[PDB]
């Protein structure tokens, strides 16, 4: 029955923006919304987020968070599956905020089915059985984690060190020893009693039959468990980890099943200010062939080399990730070493490798948008970082005539080299399943407890959204 | 009865320190032990703090945390006074972190009495006209809040400003009218369920009983709700903000019923080093006694007019708390008269006011303690802090000697002259009933640092 017969192209308004306006704001949500001009699709999209304290405060509820967004989509699959052999898609998702539902697909039964969706998980029902398997299941998901690639293993070390809380696996592993179906089911409204959601909304439909579609939800909402709207001193971030301005700082785990050793080298450089974003992408094009070419091709270090900037938390930063069968301080030392031939090779350059480098760059990250799911995630993925500067294309162009050579220098003497006052460096070791020339760098900290090295330790700013 | 026999004086064993000592760790619990050497007195205190996750998590909990704590003291009072009438005095309050236990008494019957406590608070019941009253009252102290001390006003501002997370008391207002029984009654196991202890023992005692005793409460504690111990990343505390290094930011809040104005003028120097407590102790008494000369008398503020340190978060701090009816610019710049004031008065200083200003500081700061209680107060008070310098006295006294007059005056310029690099200043203007602008305060915070903490010793 989820056949369209919905084929009518809506004629674009007066309201001509190129970019979506808050139409709609309340103490309860707010609201993103735009039209296809160029596209011509009937089909939308939706990428609701629940945003909850309740979600990340302990493993304990965390793992009911999972848990029950699991047995979710685990009954109202059987239903779900003509819609998803008809092309519309959906996905429940939880994050570090909250729980994360991306809806995308066609122009028919959008407010109706997302009508039944809101009411469904709004007045939710658990069986018994399904709870015994849904736990099992999951718990024998859990120590798999322990069995993967050390590059992956690696990033989650990533996330966990540049963010303020942060559980890990095994912690988070051992609290489903008591997690019972009556404590799950106490738990839910009070989940659903108070969250907030801020959504995209992109594709086939019009501005009024969208403040329609919000209302619809919150209205749903407040119909099912009384949702009232949060207050703004509870719209928390997590900040990022401070660096004491000239330390190197590593520590090592292990692996048992691969015998390789990984790698991943952070650094932290500043936010996303104008000038640093022009600065670590040209940076990190002038490192991304020249170690390709170099330390894996030519020194044949390994096959997981990786290279690159790192972008998280409305925070920029450079990273090396590198898995291979070698000491890792070793590696860490050419890796130093195509630092300095990088720093010599910087001197080197011609007028030709800076304007054929810059608008490689240029062409690099000016495109625009093909497929509209692309588009969307990117919009998406800078709603959810809270920045909002859609402008930021010219901005970027426009700082970017701006640049010279000896900026980069610049760039490198204080924060890159190793004599270096505003030395923010980092590296993270990953050890082994069974454990040409370099200077003598410092010497690095051992890091027994993670929790009291994030102890004193100070925290970020946040950014001003745009 | 509870036994009242054993009332002998415990002579002092192999471990004769004069600091309380670590004599327990555990995920569960954290246990320092201190006998008594100076008093040799039949009496003993105890301290207790239970740790759980769910204190500061939404005014809600708190509302709930506090109604629990409020009622259990409700519920054990007419059980509990007339064993306080036998000479046994206590204290149950809250933290913002966790419960605040106090034992004191004889040394004859705290294990008995301790026990039937940790077995009551347990066991925990609600009454419901009870629970209205209780309701109601702590309603009436909330929006009673309209009408207090401005001075009150004034630190409540500063403690919401200057720390990472704050619940303000209108969203504690709003939120009464969904605390009912079963809603509590949910959160109540939940919260016992799973906490960490911190406890001081002191007094003519023994080392392994006050292991067992202590080991039988937690045992009970785990013989109830099947109580599990916390994880040792979830033992956060809340950081302070870091201001941009130059800042001098301020903002008003009106008063509807007292026609008084508050203000309280903030200066973050430093977090406790061993320099910066003698460095802020020390000018702070530098600008105490003239102060008392001028302001009262000569520039005629007010009644309630106090300058001094700020202990919070192991940071320290710097305030000037002024109740009066003025203009609040106005009351600024006769603050910043005696800022002028106090600074020339620095380079102006002999000798002589040197001499007995730091012997005025010695006397000020020794003092042997004149009971049990006051001593493991102070020692509860580090225990709070997670410091343990139990002789941070002598080291800085020891210091507190080494000093110039030239000391200070390094001290003063960079944190607090006009042309200042290290300025860190904000007011905090409370109105009568009749820089930056601060629109929100999360908007406020969203992009200011946070200071680091201590390293534990």
């Amino acid at each position: 029955e989820f056949i369209p017969t919905n084929f009518e192209i809506l004629p674009l308004e007066k309201e001509a923006t190129p970019y979506p306006a808050l139409i709609k704001d309340t103490a309860m949500s707010k609201l993103w919304f735009k039209q296809d001009d160029k596209f011509f699709l009937p089909k939308a999209n939706l990428n609701f987020e629940f945003f909850s304290p309740f979600a990340y405060v302990d493993p304990l509820h965390s793992n009911m968070a999972y848990l029950y967004l699991e047995l979710l989509k685990d009954s109202l699959n059987e239903y779900a599956y003509a819609a998803e052999l008809a092309g519309l898609s959906y996905d429940l998702q939880n994050t570090i905020y909250g729980m994360y539902l991306s809806v995308k697909g066609y122009n028919d039964k959008q407010p109706i089915l997302l009508k039944k969706i809101i009411e469904k998980m709004a007045t939710f029902e658990i069986d018994e059985k399904r709870f015994e398997i849904i736990k099992e299941a999951y718990m024998r998901s859990l120590n798999n984690f322990r069995a993967e690639q050390p590059h992956q293993h690696a990033m989650y070390y990533l996330r966990l060190l540049m963010t303020e809380v942060a559980w890990t696996k095994d912690e988070l592993k051992e609290a489903l020893d008591d997690v019972t179906l009556p404590r799950l089911k106490a738990f839910i409204p009070q989940l659903l009693s108070r969250l907030h959601i801020e959504a995209l909304l992109h594709g086939n439909i019009t501005k009024q039959a969208a403040l329609g579609i919000m209302q619809m939800v919150e209205d749903t909402l407040i119909e099912h468990a009384h949702t009232k709207p949060l207050l703004p001193s509870q719209l928390v971030r997590y900040r990022e980890v401070q660096l004491p301005d000239r330390g190197w700082f590593v520590y090592q785990q292990r692996n048992e099943v691969h015998n390789n050793s990984g790698i991943e080298i952070y650094y932290q450089t500043d936010m996303q200010s104008t000038s640093e974003n022009m600065f670590l992408e040209l940076f990190a094009q002038i490192i991304s062939e020249p170690a390709f070419n170099t330390l894996r091709t030519k020194e044949q270090l390994g096959y997981i080399v990786f290279s690159g900037p790192r972008r998280a938390n409305g925070i920029q930063g450079l990273r090396f990730i590198i898995q291979s069968e070698k000491p890792p301080h070793y590696l860490e030392s050419r890796v130093e070493a195509f630092l300095i031939t990088m720093e010599k090779s910087i001197e080197d350059m011609t007028e030709e490798a800076f304007q054929k480098h810059i608008q490689a760059l240029a062409i690099r990250r000016l495109d625009k948008p093909k497929k509209l799911s692309a588009e969307s995630a990117k919009y998406w993925g800078e709603i959810i970082s809270q920045q909002y500067n859609f402008d930021r294309d010219n901005t970027e162009v426009a700082y970017l005539k701006t640049l010279t050579k000896e900026d980069i220098i610049k760039f490198y003497k204080e924060m890159l080299a190793v004599d270096a006052p505003r030395r923010h460096k980092v590296s993270v070791h990953v050890l082994a399943r069974e454990m040409s020339q370099a200077p003598a760098l410092p010497q690095p900290e051992v890091i027994q407890n993670m929790t009291e090295f994030k102890r004193g330790l100070p925290l970020f700013p946040l950014v001003k959204p745009h």
